[PDB]
């Protein structure tokens, strides 16, 4: 099982720092304190009623302050009245007197203690804050800010505006405990298993001494595939350019078929003059060995094979190209003047440099690409990845085993609450419907009367745009059987999970209860045969996995490919494997204009897609043409066949790029077609238990608190005190993660305020318990301190 590690740019001592551990522990004190004495005060009432009962005033009014949780009057509590009583009353009476008298002069000293406290904190921040790595990454993320923080540092007792710092602390919270890359808030690298024997200590992971990341400057697809589009509809780069068909083609005896340009990818059908239809043909003898067309060689030879007219062999190739049928790609990214300096500033080794000086770097590449490009809509012009070349860590193969077998259950198990399966029954039903039961549809006909569907208004499309037309499943009262199976296979894993005892905040499944529900489910649950699992490690063996993605190496790839441009030579990712016989995997060519679709190339065969050229050989193009859809009668599914090589094709996104940035039929591959799935995370406080399975957190502990129930200020620190008796009252954890997430400390004088202006004007709040806990964090050998980690692992 492969396995990377990404860690956080901060370690834990750095949120750890900024709370204001004197006041707070005062405030949890205060507030176990006054709900200690609000119970036993209410408990004295009735024990002194009842004394009142065994007699046959003063005692009355007694009776009434300890009832309501008040300080008695004067006259309310006086040793005549401590000798009316038992001895043990009157000392619990005594007790409660004091306890409380105590309580009003700690809650007065408190607003100033913690005034104090928060105050000094501010510094802090400023120190965890002049950290290199993370001042980078937020120079990239927010340059204006970052400046301010630059100048901070260099003018102290220059006391930011109260909203700096909490944007400040926010992004420092964010560096120590969330792991999704950015830039140098995160690193990542490789993790291997070291074979037994040498964990007598009990570790399930070992560190490697901590590397210093190494980054990769990255220009936005979107601006590179719109200034590359421009340059290539220049006539003087006809010449350093190559050609090649559309391998979306279609000759249908009469027209051209075809997709055009992205992102909006039209579907084209263009009538042929037998001029074009010539033109077309013999681009099949004017290419390469590998499809490629020569642009001179080939104007010559339609030149000599038309009538000549050079001028006009231009002018029609050029509306071939114009119209997409033609493409028109570079010869190596051009080697021109614009491009090599670009091409030299994304490479430019940033050693040496500090926040200011990158701020400026950037600043002036930024012109260079618009003077060149325009931003336009992009957001993002540039972005940053840190990586290390060497393995960040050792994994504890024996530790590690229950918890990737119970792992394994839970991939499989939770392919029935697959968000595509709707997608692919109603597809297959769509097919059966039209075309019949043997039915064998060209790919892009199939593509082309999909989206005919979608766009229009029949009812034979109702399914179509409801399950795969715009807008996100309203499943058990469909009209079709399957979707209504579903709904109740899905119901009855529900049910199962759930339908068991919260002990400690925890409802425990055994893997073996789903092994039995699952070897009940009909064919068309088809599971896949990998993902890319993202976990976190946490007390007692646990597992918490966080996302699910498809893994044939999906993020992995892009991790030796980074890896390898850092180093100068490639890792050797291993291939996926065709199996079983008949059925090959085919990644999409090229990166469909994204930069996160760069990588390692996975498979053998490759889907040829419109303008994405890839990387493979004539014999192991798989072009659009040459798709073709049926149904399996195994599972009663669509699949994939090629009309040229009979293999069924199963269609793979190994990049990066979330799939509504793939161009249309390329989407429609995925989610019809691919297999993987994708798993991402009334009126009183309503409390949900943690799910495992074995040892894998499934769900954490959550918190639903509607908008009215929880406290606003109404007010100084009063309001911190306010918050967590609340929070203390409903089981809510100091630490935890608030709904993207935000996370919440309520020690964190800074944090408490960047929450307490998220939840304005909020419906609900969902509390998530922190686990693992940022202080939970496996411990470093030497001067590396404890970071919080996340780990990839690919389950196969």
């Amino acid at each position: 099982p492969k396995v990377a590690v990404r860690e956080c740019g901060l370690p834990v001592s750095a949120i750890e720092s900024l709370c204001c551990t004197d006041s707070f522990a005062l405030i949890r004190r205060q507030v176990r304190e006054t709900a200690w004495l609000k119970g036993e005060g209410k408990r004295l009432a009735v024990d002194l009623g009842l004394l009142i009962g065994e007699r046959g005033p003063v005692l009355v009014g007694l009776r009434r302050a300890l009832h309501t949780g008040r300080l008695p009057d004067a006259r309310e509590w006086t040793p005549r009245v401590a000798s009316a009583l038992p001895a043990e009353l009157a000392a619990r009476v005594a007790d409660w007197v004091t306890r409380m008298r105590a309580l009003t002069r700690a809650r007065r000293e408190l607003p100033e203690l913690f005034a104090a406290e928060a105050r000094v904190k501010e510094k802090v921040l400023a120190q965890v804050a002049a950290d290199p790595g993370f001042r980078r990454a937020l120079s990239l993320a927010s340059p204006e800010l970052a400046a301010d923080l630059d100048r901070w540092l260099a003018e102290p007792a220059r006391r930011p505006k109260t909203q700096k710092l909490l944007r400040l602390a926010k992004y420092v919270a964010r560096a120590a405990v969330k792991t999704s890359p950015y830039s140098t808030f995160t690193s990542m690298g490789v993790a291997v298993w070291e074979n037994g024997e040498d964990w007598a200590d009990g570790a399930i992971v070992r560190f490697a001494p901590r590397e210093p990341p190494s980054v990769i400057l990255e220009p936005s697809g979107e601006w590179l595939h719109g200034a590359l589009r421009a340059w290539l509809a220049r006539p003087e780069n006809l010449v350093r350019s190559r050609l090649r068909l559309n391998p979306s083609l279609v000759i249908r005896a009469d027209k051209a078929e075809f997709l055009g340009f992205p992102p909006r990818e039209p579907i084209i059908r263009m009538g042929l003059t037998p001029v074009v239809a010539t033109v077309l043909r013999l681009a099949e003898p004017a290419a390469d060995a590998d499809g490629w067309i020569d642009p001179m060689g080939f104007r010559d030879r339609l030149a000599r094979d038309l009538p000549a007219e050079p001028e006009q062999v231009d002018r029609l190739l050029r509306s071939l190209i114009e119209a997409g049928v033609l493409e028109a790609h570079p010869l190596t990214l051009p080697e021109t003047g614009e491009w090599a300096e670009i091409r030299a500033a994304l490479r430019h080794d940033p050693h040496g440099e500090d926040p200011e000086a990158y701020r400026v770097r950037l600043a002036r590449l930024k012109r260079a690409m618009t003077m060149m490009w325009p931003q336009g809509d992009t957001t993002a012009l540039l972005h940053e990845t840190a990586v290390v070349t060497r393995p960040v860590a050792s994994l504890n193969p024996t530790a590690w085993g229950r918890g990737l077998s119970d792992l394994d259950v839970v991939r499989r198990w939770l392919s029935v609450f697959d968000g595509k399966l709707p997608i692919r029954i109603v597809v297959a039903e769509y097919l059966r419907a039209r075309y019949g039961e043997h039915a064998r549809v060209p790919f892009l006909t199939f593509h082309r009367h999909v989206q005919e569907e979608i766009a229009g208004d029949a009812p034979s499309g109702a399914d179509l745009r409801t399950f795969v037309g715009r807008s996100a499943p309203p499943l058990a009262h469909s009209r079709l059987p399957r979707l209504r199976e579903l709904a109740k296979l899905r119901e009855a894993a529900r049910e199962l999970a759930l339908g068991r005892p919260e002990h400690d905040g925890i409802q425990r499944v055994d893997p073996e209860e789903l092994i039995k529900q699952m070897a009940t489910w009909p064919e068309w649950i088809v599971v896949p045969r990998s993902c890319a699992c993202y976990v976190q490690p946490a007390p007692e063996g646990r597992l918490v996995l966080n996302v699910v993605h498809g893994g044939h190496g999906r993020g992995l790839r892009r991790l030796s490919h980074l890896i390898g441009r850092v180093r100068g030579e490639a890792v050797d990712h291993p291939m996926v494997a065709d199996e079983p016989e008949g059925t090959v995997y085919a990644e999409l060519s090229g990166s469909l204009g994204s930069t996160l679709n760069v990588h390692v190339p996975g498979t053998r065969y490759e889907i040829d897609y419109p303008f994405s050229p890839g990387d493979r050989s004539r014999d192991r193009r798989l072009p659009l043409s040459d798709l073709e859809v049926v149904l399996a009668p195994e599972t009663g599914l669509a699949e994939l066949r090629s009309r040229r090589l009979g293999f069924r094709v199963i269609p793979l996104h190994l990049g990066m790029a979330a799939e509504f940035q793939l161009p249309p039929a390329a989407r429609f591959l995925e989610r019809a077609f691919g297999v993987t799935y994708l798993l991402h995370p009334p009126q009183e406080v309503t409390r949900y238990p943690r799910v495992e399975v074995g040892r894998v957190v499934v769900q954490r502990r959550r918190w639903l608190a509607p908008a009215g129930t929880l406290p606003i200020r109404a007010d100084d620190a009063s309001y911190l005190l306010r918050l967590v008796a609340w929070t203390d009252a409903n089981g809510i954890p100091t630490r935890s993660f608030v709904r993207k997430p935000l996370f919440l400390d309520l020690a964190n004088p800074f944090l408490v305020k960047v929450f307490e202006r998220q939840i304005r004007d909020c419906a609900f709040v969902l509390f998530e318990e922190a686990l693992p806990d940022p202080a939970d964090a496996p411990p470093r050998e030497g001067s590396d301190l404890p970071r919080v980690i996340e780990f990839l692992v690919e389950l196969g």
